[PDB]
């Protein structure tokens, strides 16, 4: 009776501007595998009730795979597209597991990893991150990545990723709006280095409402008015790292990995 | 934060002149819990894909749960309509427990049980079915209770039944379509009762198909047609037990013990 | 790596002219798979209890299923000596999926069904019980087997029971100390049938407490003694139902049953 | 019915000259908490074998839990001594959650975070780390710290100490054996200081076969042998992070909040 299906599970935009990216992860994933059905979940509860509000279909994963069972889906791979396992990313792998095996259900329901997942993995995104900067950005120039933070243990993921980062360039430097290291430690990377060019570019799939108010923001507390008001010129980059091929590799290599887990 | 909902789960109908005895059932809830709101599923896959195919919705037990938990209820009540807890009630307390504790979703998922549960509900229901006779039925006239029959254990319930309806009236008969006692059982305890007037009941909550097909059809193999063949007035009754007000206080009650064991 | 267990589980007794019935069983299991290792453990705290105070390793299923791990075995066929599928059976089932899975563990733990299992093994005990009793008993002196009872809605299996037995003989009777019908209720049974001379039976596998102070007791309060006082010539027969091979068949099936679901 | 308490878990050691190290963590936990009952489990299955064939009482995490069932025990904090929450620590709670709220059993199992558990500790660790150093390293003296390593996503922590570690001295370094960074990893940043005298310590909580063989072995491969190839005056301490006050007092935070969420 045997049928497989992809469901890609972003945190989620509801800006305009911003869902793009999301639409070329989805490409990529179909290019990849024709033949498989591709569905799509959201995270966020807050980003589900703006699509909603907008008249979009916005399911949360248990909508979406229950959904699933009811089309006659048998084996599903699940991907996330967070960028550590975080919270969120453990909360799907228990909805996941939920759904598996329940009566007239389906039979199996696979989880891809993050973009960090192993120590690899780390290795890969700095190579990515690397391939991923502006043409326009000089040797010597520092780079702060923004990632979200968290209060979960998965956290230590940004200062792990820092490490990688450095040694391919020591002034690739990783900030994050709530965890550590935190936009001061950032500062204070940045002082040391006398840096008058600073580049910010978002480390999250999606440059979301944090990229765009928190990272580039017109606002005194955003990233690049805190840079001005020391004298250096930001240039934030509003690109998710979904757009970079280099970094989407890593999440279709996880979802290859998530297929095969199927059998 | 706390939201209370109440689930009430069908095996279900497609057919619209048996579908009001699910409203009544509806009724009847809402008249004992005026103010928590109320929510349907159904467990039956060929029924969700006939009302699908009609335009109605009619979502499973996990839709039902995951569009719940999306509208914020946090304690929900399951309440099931089936007779005995045979596959059916058993992939619901499944589907139950699976949905309960999720991240950002539901607290607490209690189940109610179906119609059979304990002795003390089984002696209840022969009570139940014997006021739910038709007053046109006269003494010593056998009446047949028509069950689904299952090859689950819980089919012990029709015989365990049969005992405690024969300790009101020897006349009064348990039998299935698909188990134990079987309908050659009937047909030979009426032989010895040599009973000219028999009546058919069915013992499902809404006479659906099985009730207007195997009980009371025009067809060579129904019960009706195979007692008119050998000289029997055969009475078919077309009323779920759902429309008895005896039988349905027993789902209310455990509807009633459900929701205290939410706190 | 594959190794193969076997468990099987009593409620269990702690009086050693009872545990005899326990050594049958036993030998039964090893003389029909000559080549699995079999592992007892009993689910009682009170017998336990009652072992470990004598000296006699006596574990619950969780410390022989955690034992068995540390052994190397990788799939568990569980056997339950239980006669039905109540809250005792239910929680080995629990037990036997909560080990099930377990990093480094047991990879497969499968649970046979108890005695009264579906309503074809339900009839298969009616006609075992009927094979097992005692040749001096005279046609038409009834038989009154004592089952446990419980609160628990399989419960329902007595009465059940009780249906199949009289297909085969008006005269055997079902009682339970607990739920099911009542003592009272066989005690009105046997005052139509105005009996002389009345066998007693336990119906779990051991003769064990219930069978030689509830049904055989000296004191006031057991049947053996109500039946005195009543005029009747109580004929207590101190056998569980595991020292009657035609009823051992019926555990051995399920067993077979549950050693096919390891594959 | 109320009793709690407390399973502390080590990978574990089988060498006498490690064991004191636990010991030493014993008291600690009694000396905190001296109300609470405190019981072992080991994780390591190699480690559980060599105990029990030198006759020592070494139970899994599963034997130790069903035996705590057994006394009456209801609410367990189970505390690992790990140091990541890899494989391992990730295995202890899965058999955890198997445990709590099994039929007559434990009522809540928590459990307490690995040594490494938020970007918070990370730091506390560090932090830990160079108040442990011994007195006679001198400033400048690079010290190596050597941890597991691990296939599992979790080993994103070494790499993550490192950053911590480096806020504090430029010269503190992380090495491991099966992830990343390698030991090569730790000869390269070892060149570039041209560092003469190197200290070596274990990251784990005891001093066990990985230090006393791997890290400071006289064999051609380990760590000190191929420092001393190279010319480096390799000094290697064999003591188990559980021997410092500083790096205990963290697990015994860990234990505090898991006792905590139990009620
Ligand atoms: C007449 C036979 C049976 C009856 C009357 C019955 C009834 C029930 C009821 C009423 C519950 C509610 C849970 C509770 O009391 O806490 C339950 C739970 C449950 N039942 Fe059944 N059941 C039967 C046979 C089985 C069988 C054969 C299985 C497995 C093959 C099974 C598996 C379970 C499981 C897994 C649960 C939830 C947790 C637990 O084991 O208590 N039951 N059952
Ligand atoms: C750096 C990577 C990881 C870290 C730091 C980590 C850490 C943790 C921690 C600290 C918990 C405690 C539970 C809680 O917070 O409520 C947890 C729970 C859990 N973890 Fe991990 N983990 C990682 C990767 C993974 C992976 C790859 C898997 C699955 C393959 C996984 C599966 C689980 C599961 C099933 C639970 C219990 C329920 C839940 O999903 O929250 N974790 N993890
Ligand atoms: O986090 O907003
Ligand atoms: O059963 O149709
Ligand atoms: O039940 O004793
Ligand atoms: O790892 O030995
Ligand atoms: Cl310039
Ligand atoms: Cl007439
Ligand atoms: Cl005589
Ligand atoms: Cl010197
Ligand atoms: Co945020
Ligand atoms: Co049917
Ligand atoms: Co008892
Ligand atoms: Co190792
Ligand atoms: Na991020
Ligand atoms: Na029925
Ligand atoms: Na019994
Ligand atoms: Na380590």
């Amino acid at each position: 009776a045997q049928k497989t299906g992809i469901l890609l599970v972003a945190f989620g935009t509801s800006v305009e501007e911003a869902r793009p990216a999301l639409d070329k992860m989805g490409d990529r994933v179909r290019a990849a595998h024709p033949d498989i059905p591709v569905r799509w979940a959201y995270t966020a509860k807050m980003i589900r009730a703006k699509l909603r509000a907008e008249g979009i279909a916005a399911p949360s994963p248990a909508e979406a795979l229950a959904g699933m069972a009811e089309e006659g889906f048998t084996h599903v791979a699940v991907q996330s597209l967070h960028t550590i396992p975080g919270e969120e990313f453990h909360g799907l792998l228990e909805t996941a597991h939920a759904f598996q095996g329940l009566p007239k259900g389906l039979t199996r329901v696979s989880v891809g990893l993050p973009l960090i997942g192993t120590t690899a993995d780390a290795e890969a995104v700095a190579e990515a991150l690397v391939a991923s900067l502006p043409a326009d950005r000089k040797p010597g120039e520092p780079v702060v990545f923004m990632g979200h933070g968290t209060p979960h243990p998965a956290d230590i993921c940004y200062p792990g990723l820092q490490y990688y980062l450095w040694r391919l360039d020591p002034d690739l430097l990783v900030g994050t709006v709530e965890g550590s290291p935190s936009f001061d430690n950032v500062m204070a990377e940045l002082d040391v280095r006398k840096a008058k060019r600073v580049w910010l570019m978002p480390l999250m799939a999606v440059a979301g409402d944090h990229a765009r108010n928190d990272m580039a923001g017109d606002e005194d507390d955003s990233w690049t008015s805190q840079l001005a008001r020391r004298g250096i010129e930001a240039k934030p980059v509003l690109h998710g790292t979904a757009e970079s091929d280099a970094v989407a590799a890593i999440w279709l290599r996880h979802l290859d990995d998530a297929l095969a887990r199927l059998n």
